[PDB]
């Protein structure tokens, strides 16, 4: 990218992954700033084909809750794609250990968060690493879905498949995905938000993995609220995520039911 860099500046390292890192790039003269993700193809056999599908993701997706992709290109086994640049850097950093966030803060930045994923799901595109390092925020903090290196279609027109991919961070991950065989896309995604909910609300994952072995999560099938992260959320989220955090996702709240909940829709200080 020798041309590219004589007229931009890669000032900082703005993030990283196991396939490479996020860099700041700003041009030195109109000092437009943008995100270059450099991905290392040499990295797996599987890596071409692989950064083949998130560009063509990409590709597909404009949105007011969604990054903007610019464009990309190959130089050697070096790939490039060039993104928006989220200033106000990742919703990760907007949660305090174990305190998480103001309560109205939360519920704004769910309400974008569940505009990014009716639009994505409307596309027939699920995300699959919905995550507070995933969510990136504007100048004007608004909520951008970002890192679609996991993403797939799972709606071919109007024609729904199922899927069997075990993805995703772990803590994130919905139960049928260490439970089924195959499972439906959408509520994977709706899991995963929940989880999100639950991060900016106390500061704190409530449990390693949904899954037998731990008791975390027997905890919480058990209905003890009032254990950690749980007894710091107030009585009226923690409904919603009573309705979110279902282990059979036949009955898990659907995002259309989501925009129904009284505390989506509670009037906040
Ligand atoms: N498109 C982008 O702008 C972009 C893409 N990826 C990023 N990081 C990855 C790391 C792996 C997990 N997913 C996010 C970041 C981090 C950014 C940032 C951080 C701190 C302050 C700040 F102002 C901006 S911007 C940005």
């Amino acid at each position: 990218a020798v041309p590219f860099v004589e007229d931009w500046d890669l000032v900082q390292t703005l993030g990283e992954g196991a396939y490479g890192e996020v860099q700041l790039a700003v041009n030195r003269v109109t000092e437009e700033a943008v995100a270059v993700k450099i991905v290392d193809m040499k990295r797996a056999v599987d890596c071409p084909e692989n950064i083949k599908k998130e560009i063509c993701i990409n590709k597909m997706l404009n949105h007011e809750n969604v990054v903007k992709f610019y464009g990309h290109r190959r130089e050697g086994n070096i790939q490039y794609l060039f993104l928006e640049y989220c200033s106000g850097g990742e919703l990760f950093d907007r949660i305090e250990p174990d305190i998480g966030m103001p309560e109205p803060d939360a519920q704004r930045f769910f309400h974008q968060l569940m505009a990014g994923v009716v639009y994505l799901h409307g596309i027939g595109i699920t995300h699959r690493d919905i995550k507070p390092e995933n969510l990136l925020l504007d100048e004007r903090d608004n909520l951008k879905i970002s890192d679609f290196g996991l993403a797939t279609v799972f709606r071919y027109n109007n024609r729904e498949r199922l899927l069997n991919k075990m993805c995703g961070t772990l803590p994130y991950v919905a139960p049928e995905l260490l439970k089924r065989r195959e499972f439906h896309a959408e509520p994977v995604d709706v899991w995963s938000c929940g989880i999100v909910l639950t991060a900016m609300l106390a500061g704190e994952l409530p449990w390693d993995q949904p899954s037998d072995s731990c008791q975390e999560y027997s905890d919480w099938k058990e209905k003890k609220t009032y254990l950690n992260p749980w007894k710091k959320i107030d009585s009226a989220p923690l409904a919603l995520l009573h309705k979110i955090l279902v282990e059979n996702p036949s009955a898990r709240i659907t995002i259309p039911d989501i925009k129904k909940d009284r505390w989506y829709n509670k009037p906040l200080k």
